[PDB]
């Protein structure tokens, strides 16, 4: 099948489950603590890899021991880590995550080596990006780097897939180069200025994105699935119903598995189905990367449906 | 000529500290500007402030059997602390704290108790002779309530001074408050224990009175920058700190508490003792991290005599 390049961050996630988020000056004690591999780019690369994509990963670790471990792990996740650079004198990214009794989380991130993923590292991968069928990125990498790689993909008819997370505003210049974008509700509001409270809102935020030049807009709607729109023709694809347990990286899982399905030439709806399945398994498991399902598991889930 | 012996009982953590502009909002993700891993824990911080400050101090505590646990034990030994009564709990990891510090320097902390949770009444009871023979016992609320109470009762029956730093904030039973001789709440803890909001010295007087009536002779409610309200059996008095430029106030109270007990064991009167503690903490607030920000006695004297 087609060839995927993911470009994004790598973190070590520290996750503490608690009842309520601490308020300023406060101290709370948690009930479960976990250390695992995270980072939006790595989570997405792992969802692609484990889903069965031909994927290569552009990213940076620091020169430390954790960076060493994550590289070895990534290689076992069906990912070509040849373009994963090692930044001398730099530490591997870290995320500190609190998850409350509802399942809401807040996240603090130490960028470390992720900030060292520069336009010049992108340019060194020109050829790789020019030959890929698709390029998938998020916003935990330097914007200038996302922009440089989007330009190369566009020049070379590589599908640009952008998951605009974490939330922030983005220039028209970037948005015009994107073919598929996957905002959640907060992002869609941040990018279009339209608050997304229902399917009719979803279709409105989508329209503003189609006029920015983006043909395929998917607005994830949490447990309400996704609003999928292709130049203005839109419908909701409900997700599967499961006993959720951990939502971190659900969207990561969804993006990685979406692109995998699309590059197998499955049509959008079959592909969203594939993806919704993968995420639903993911929300029944703990942590980010440990939660990411394998193809066989995603295929066994769909048969059971 | 050594002062009376001090026993510190409480927690030990590895601190993961991320400076950023604004605390993350729900569903939000923010990138910070600085990250640091350091030794922490309220009990360890206080043990180190007392040790560096010159006390004769022994530390009752539990680490896990991981590498961080061994590293913290080695480091504590070099801080003039007797670590003999620091237990290695097999099968557990050392405590961990995740900390965000915002642009002003307000902080938020989530803690995974790990081995700290193993500090049981059986373990305290094994230190019975030690608590009974010490001149003072300093504790906080990062250790299981049952254990703080067992320690307080041993100390009380042997006229070992019980000094309690009631942090993190929570409600305590009368049964414990009756055994305390010196308490050091901040304005938030004072409120949680008395029900009285503390915004000024007058409020502090009221809050102290409730604590005094609960049985606590010496009540020191810290007022951040404004200093401290010191009260003994209802006789209150304000004692200002020093003014300095703040970068990081993690472990400020801890420093205060540790050097406070040290100077009182040196028989310095309360006013001067508090002034010595103020001086330690004021230095501490100009340095990052917790234990790494705690000053040595040499530096405290130099700073006091300077200005
Ligand atoms: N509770 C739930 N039950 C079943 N599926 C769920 C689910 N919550 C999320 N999903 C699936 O995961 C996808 C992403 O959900 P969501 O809108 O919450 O992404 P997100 O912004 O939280 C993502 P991420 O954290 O990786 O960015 C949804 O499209 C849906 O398929
Ligand atoms: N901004 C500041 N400038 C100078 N000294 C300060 C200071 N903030 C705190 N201190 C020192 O620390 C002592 C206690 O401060 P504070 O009331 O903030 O403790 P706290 O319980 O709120 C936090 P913590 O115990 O973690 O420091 C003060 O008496 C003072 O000695
Ligand atoms: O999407 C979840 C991820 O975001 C943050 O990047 C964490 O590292 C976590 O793995
Ligand atoms: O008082 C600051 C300390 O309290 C918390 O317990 C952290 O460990 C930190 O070192
Ligand atoms: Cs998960
Ligand atoms: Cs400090």
């Amino acid at each position: 099948a087609g060839s995927l390049v993911v470009l994004g961050s790598i973190n070590a996630d520290h996750i503490l489950n608690l009842q309520s988020f601490p308020t300023p000056g406060e101290t709370v004690t948690g009930n479960h603590y976990q250390v695992a591999f995270g980072g939006k780019g790595a989570n997405q690369a792992v969802a692609a890899g484990r889903s069965g994509a031909n994927i290569a990963f552009i990213a940076c670790t620091g020169d430390d021991s954790i960076g060493e471990s994550v590289r070895q792990q990534l290689a076992t996740d069906n990912i070509d880590i040849t373009p994963v650079s090692v930044i001398k004198g730099e530490s591997t990214g870290v995320a500190l995550i609190f998850v409350n009794g509802e399942g809401e989380n807040v996240i603090g991130i130490h960028a470390g080596a992720n900030a060292a993923l520069s336009p010049a590292l992108v340019e060194a991968q020109r050829e790789r990006i020019a030959n890929a069928s698709a390029l998938l990125m998020q916003l935990e990498s330097p914007l200038e780097s996302v922009m440089a790689a989007a330009k190369i993909a566009h020049q070379n008819k590589t599908i640009v897939a952008l998951n605009p997370a974490p939330a922030r505003e983005l220039p028209d210049e970037l948005l015009a180069l994107v073919d598929i974008i996957t905002p959640n509700e907060t992002e869609a509001e941040k990018l279009t200025g339209i608050r997304v409270e229902n399917d009719e809102d979803a279709a409105k935020a989508a329209q503003v994105l189609h006029e920015k030049g983006i043909r395929t807009v998917l607005i994830t709607l949490g447990s309400r699935g996704v609003w999928a729109s292709v130049n203005g023709e839109g419908q909701r694809v409900p997700g599967f119903r499961v006993q959720a347990v951990d939502t971190i990286a659900a969207g990561d899982t969804f993006n990685g598995a979406l692109i995998t399905a699309l590059l197998e030439e499955k049509p959008l709806p079959e592909a969203i189905r594939f993806a919704h399945a993968a995420a639903a398994i993911a929300v029944t498991r703990k942590g980010a990367q440990p939660s990411v399902p394998w193809r066989e598991e995603i295929d066994a889930f769909l048969d059971r449906q």
